[PDB]
């Protein structure tokens, strides 16, 4: 099965663009990363940074996850991110998202050897 690390990359990384280029970014990316296949994923964040820079967050500021887990880390630096959230008209299989550009710190949960992100917790 897909590893947690690999699912994080598929769901949350977009090193191929520096920011969202249009209001359709989320619609396109949510579809192409298979986040709308079985149901409309309600919210999702994409990070426009190199993979290594995001993986490095696992060695940055420890902070408890929203769910209380202690394997979460906040980036020292802000990152270019896109927030994707369903629009009021979204209705499977025609899933529809609002794209919002931002520069924020990210919080990720990490696991494994190599110790890498497995969950996107928050943008802050």
């Amino acid at each position: 099965k897909e590893t947690a690390a690999a699912k994080f990359e598929r769901q949350h990384m977009d090193s191929s663009t520096s920011a969202a280029s249009s209001s359709n970014y989320c619609n396109q990316m949510m579809k192409s990363r298979n986040l709308t296949k079985d149901r409309c994923k309600p919210v999702n964040t994409f990070v426009h940074e190199s993979l290594a820079d995001v993986q490095a967050v696992c060695s940055q500021k420890n902070v408890a996850c929203k769910n209380g887990q202690t394997n979460c880390y906040q980036s020292y630096s802000t990152m270019s991110i896109t927030d994707c959230r369903e629009t009021g008209s979204s209705k499977y299989p025609n899933c529809a998202y609002k794209t919002t550009q931002a520069n924020k710190h990210i919080i990720v949960a990490c696991e494994g050897n190599p110790y890498v992100p497995v969950h996107f917790d928050a943008s802050v």
